[PDB]
């Protein structure tokens, strides 16, 4: 919809889809509010046996074992929401569109999961929604929510 912004770091306003469009396998998102909330997407390519990578996350160095053994491409989900704690694989976007969305939304931050042409969204609460701040690693595109069903045809079948 909103043409191709370029990588940046900034505090999306509520209530509007960001449609990353990756190309190569990366951490492509990386948000959080430095309080309850800290959420990464690692694009993985397709066909990568089970092995241990290295992803820069929020200014740490960490090892993250990740696997895709289908032709698609997978998001990884890490999620932690103290800082003191390590990153947990929460959820998974299996897609053949390699699109994946970032939203905030009435005190919770919504993702999408599951596998395209299928794929749904689901969220993780926060107490401070407003201080989110993202940094996209990557071209992306901005929906509102007020047009989410365009941004659900856009994950599962593409632009």
């Amino acid at each position: 919809l909103d043409g191709p912004y370029q990588s940046t770091s900034f505090k999306p306003p509520s209530d509007y889809w960001i449609l990353l469009n990756p190309t190569n396998q990366q951490v492509v998102l990386e948000g959080t509010n430095k309080t309850d909330i800290w959420v990464a997407l690692l694009l993985v390519e397709p066909n990568v046996t089970n092995q241990s990578r290295q992803y820069t996350l929020f200014g740490e160095t960490k090892q993250i074992t990740v696997e895709n053994n289908t032709n698609k491409w997978k998001f990884f989900e890490m999620f932690r929401s103290s800082v003191s704690a390590e990153f947990q694989h929460k959820r998974t976007l299996t897609s053949d569109t390699k699109l994946a969305g970032f939203l905030k939304h009435y005190n919770s931050v919504w993702t999408f999961h599951g596998e395209t042409p299928h794929a749904t969204t689901d969220y993780s609460s926060t107490s401070n929604l407003s201080e989110v701040e993202t940094t996209i690693h990557v071209e992306f595109y901005i929906i509102p929510r007020s047009q989410e069903s365009k941004c659900v045809e856009y994950i599962n079948t593409g632009l």
